Formats: structure tokens, sequence, C-alpha cells
């Protein structure tokens, strides 16, 4: 539960920082968020190159984005993580479907495998 409340309270941080226009916004959170999305806008190195400031907002957002029912949401990579997911669970149906369609014999040799 410990992990989960720390996720919860960086992800509550993210949401309202993408949707913060105030420049002068005094919560500490909001001003540190904006900077790492900033870092992630311009970063040649993103996550396949290493970068753990991309790689911790990403992980970050893909939380958010599991959970999150806003089709024009805000948050940076948040759109592109469900399309990512989307496409996951797609994949994952398909796999499903074909193992189902095997057949009744073939899941009760698998289940006593
Ligand atoms: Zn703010
Ligand atoms: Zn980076
Ligand atoms: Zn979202």
């Amino acid at each position: 539960d410990s992990r989960r409340l720390s996720i919860q309270r960086a992800i509550q941080s993210l949401v309202h920082a993408a949707q913060c226009r105030n420049a002068n916004c005094s919560l500490p959170s909001c001003q540190k968020m904006k900077r790492v999305v900033q870092h992630t806008k311009g970063c040649k190195r993103k996550t396949n190159g290493g970068c753990p400031i991309c790689k911790q907002l990403i992980a970050l957002a893909a939380y958010h984005a599991k959970h999150c029912q806003e089709n024009k949401c805000p948050v940076p990579f948040c759109l592109n993580i469900k399309q990512k997911l989307r496409q996951q669970q797609l994949e994952a149906s398909i796999d499903l479907s074909a193992y189902i369609e095997s057949g009744e014999e073939q899941l009760l040799s698998d289940l006593f495998a």
C-alpha cells in the first residue's frame, strides 16, 4: 500500500501540472513536474538511450494512463500510452481467441499438463 500511495501522490502532481497555466504556481511539486515534462519534450536520449528522467516520467504517466478515462487528457504521454495499452489488449484478446478456438481436448490436455 505504501508504494501505491506514493504513486498516487505523484500522479496527482502530474495531473495538476498538466493543467496548470500559472507560471507563478506556488506548489513545489508542480514546479518540479513542469521542469521534468519540459526536459522530456526536448530529450534526444529518451528511454531507449537510458535517460532516467524520461524513464521516471513515462513510468508515472503509464500508471496514470492505465486508469485514465479522459479522451483529450492533457497529461504528457497519456494518449500515446493508452494507444499502446489498447494495442496490447487487442493482441492479448486475439491470443485468447485463438486459444479458446483450439478446443476442449486441447484445454483439458493443458490443464493436466
Ligand atoms: Zn501548478
Ligand atoms: Zn530524457
Ligand atoms: Zn490521462
